[PDB]
């Protein structure tokens, strides 16, 4: 009953953990990336890459470092796309072949009200009214935050550009889907235009997991 696996296609292997297993190490090439980091950050960095290497192995890729670009993005092997996320009680990664999908993003958050002031900073005025109308029993504010994070993670590998909270309008459906409408220039690096993303969401184990897969276009 893994969360990521329940919201991405079977052809995108994923792996996740809810605690840091004892004894894990970064690969040698990864050590400089967390040398200056606090211990909590070291732990999540190491464990999420353990998960990513597990998923990569399913695609036939043996142990390899996963470094980071200047904008924080993970640097995947040739022919691979993927995404990672970590929060209190969750580390997760998903990967896929560029021959199968264009991009993927995921995000995890605890299923609770957003911290004070955060919803105001992330939500368009219309989004706030929309969330107020969704069915009781779900922290839709936190789900919106997650979906916004996921939208940027799926977007950046295809554009190499920023996407702020105000640059996409996210509509959440109670049925476990959402849509992200892009409000900025959507020209992508493959010549196409990105105007909207389709996403999926699940709440389980006290956590929200959101995911966007950007499909390949028809030939
Ligand atoms: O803030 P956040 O980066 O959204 O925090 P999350 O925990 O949700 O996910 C963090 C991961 O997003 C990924 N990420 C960071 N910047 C990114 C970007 N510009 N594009 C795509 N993915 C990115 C990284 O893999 C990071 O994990 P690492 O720093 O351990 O490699
Ligand atoms: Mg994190
Ligand atoms: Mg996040």
């Amino acid at each position: 009953d893994q969360l990521i696996a329940s919201v991405v296609p079977e052809l995108l292997p994923s792996a996740e953990l809810y605690e840091d297993p004892p004894g894990l190490e970064p690969l040698p090439e990864e050590e400089p990336l967390i040398a200056k980091s606090v211990a909590k950050r070291r732990n999540e960095f190491i464990t999420v890459r353990y998960c990513a290497r597990q998923a990569l192995s399913v695609l036939g890729i043996p142990e390899v470092p996963i470094l980071k670009g200047d904008k924080g993005q993970p640097l995947w092997p040739d022919g691979i796309v993927g995404s990672m996320t970590h929060t209190e009680g969750f580390r997760g990664a998903v990967v896929g072949r560029t021959g199968e999908v264009r991009s993927v993003g995921i995000d995890a958050e605890p299923h609770d009200v957003l911290p004070n002031g955060v919803l105001k900073s992330i939500a368009l005025p219309v989004e706030r009214d929309e969330l107020d109308a969704l069915p009781a029993g779900t922290h839709w504010d936190r789900l919106l935050f997650c979906a916004k994070e996921t939208t940027y993670k799926a977007w950046f590998p295809l554009t190499a550009r920023w996407l702020g909270f105000e640059d996409a309008h996210i509509t959440i459906d109670p049925d476990g889907t959402f849509t992200s409408r892009i409000l900025v220039d959507g020209r992508a690096n493959d010549g196409t235009v990105l105007s909207a993303f389709d996403g999926r969401w699940i709440i389980d184990k006290g956590l929200i997991l959101t995911a966007i897969v950007v499909p390949k276009l028809a030939a």
